[PDB]
């Protein structure tokens, strides 16, 4: 139907704003300490404490697949990043630290994207 193709229309061009979103995430991220997943070869308990593992590499994956609906999907798959990391590192660790300024300095980022979706209407 026309009105299935737009709204397929509608998913590519909310893919599109969220590629975006994603690359100025990953940026901020520059030691890309959550680039890959956890290694469970290097990590091998990892699975007994997360429950649901996240990295950008997997968000990436998920999004080329459009397969994130509108913008709160995609901000649980980050929340996921940082909150894993919060979880199992403790305060005084690099990981730790790097969760946290990634939080700070991708709320801006977030901050706008919801402001276009929303303006777009692209969900
Ligand atoms: O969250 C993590 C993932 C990781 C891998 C590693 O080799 C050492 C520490 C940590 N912390």
């Amino acid at each position: 139907s026309m009105e299935q193709v737009a709204m397929e229309l509608r998913l590519t061009e909310l893919t599109r704003l969220l590629r975006s979103v994603l690359d100025q995430l990953q940026d901020k991220d520059p030691a890309r300490i959550f680039a890959q997943p956890v290694s469970l070869k290097e990590v091998p308990d990892y699975l007994d404490h997360i429950k649901h593992p996240m990295d950008f590499a997997t968000m990436r994956k998920r999004l080329e697949a459009q397969g994130y609906k509108n913008l709160h999907e995609f901000e649980e798959d980050f929340d996921l990043i940082i909150d894993n990391c919060m979880k199992y590192n403790a305060r005084d660790t690099v990981f730790y630290r790097a969760a946290v300024r990634l939080r700070d300095q991708g709320g801006v980022v977030l901050r706008q994207a919801r402001r276009e979706v929303d303006s777009i209407g692209l969900e």
